[PDB]
């Protein structure tokens, strides 16, 4: 019984009608563009532009007083802020979402116009958003460390989120507590460490490095 065979056995020992939570990946995809989930989005994107471009961008942002086509959309946004031009939710929805300095256009816009928070929150990076009562998915996403959220972005078959197992079945993730998954690990004859806990990760699924028990 190979390791990938034991992993298949492991996934078949769960009762998916008994998961504590489940999320439709297609609904997740509709509500959360990848750019609003990726940890990299919150870091400066400025390396993806020739210096002469960003030179135009911060001169414009800092003084409100450029040629490259690649900088068109950041220019439109910067000019809009400088001038008081209204940017609608549809504008944000059709934009690249992420500002060259890191973070979202929408979070910067709401900084200038705080009353727009609720209308524009869906165009902000999850790391910029506040949790909302009853929005369990947004809470689940915000609490994921980088390895976990990156496994989810990749559509990984499984990953560990703190002490809970997220298990993909079809187009859904089903979430199980340690009481359930640690038994199924043992019953499949497996053991694992997280990718952040070991250097040797020969059989990897999401952030899980599998081995025999």
């Amino acid at each position: 019984p190979s390791l990938p065979e034991r992993i298949d056995t492991f996934t078949e020992l769960f009762n998916y009608q008994l998961a504590e939570k489940s999320y439709d990946i297609r609904v997740l995809q509709s509500n959360y563009p990848t750019k609003l989930l990726s940890p990299d989005s919150m870091l400066p994107q400025t390396a993806d532009y020739p210096l002469k471009d960003i030179q135009q961008l911060y001169q414009l942002a800092n003084t409100c007083r450029p040629l490259s086509p690649l900088i068109t959309e950041p220019l439109v946004f910067t000019r809009a802020i400088c001038k008081g031009t209204q940017l609608t939710p549809r504008w944000f929805s059709r934009s690249g979402l992420i500002h060259p300095g890191g973070g979202s256009y929408a979070a910067r816009y709401v900084d200038k116009y705080p009353e727009l928070q609720d209308k524009l929150a869906q165009y902000m990076h999850i790391k910029e958003r506040k949790n909302v009562q009853g929005d369990e998915l947004l809470a689940s996403l915000k609490s994921m460390n980088d390895d976990a959220i990156n496994a989810l972005i990749a559509g990984a078959s499984m990953f560990i989120e703190q002490n809970e197992l997220w298990l993909r079945r079809g187009d859904h993730y089903f979430v199980f507590p340690k009481s359930v998954w640690q038994e199924n690990v043992a019953n499949a004859g497996l053991s694992f460490k997280l990718a952040s806990q070991t250097k040797s990760c020969f059989v990897k699924r999401g952030n899980i490095c599998w081995d025999v028990e």
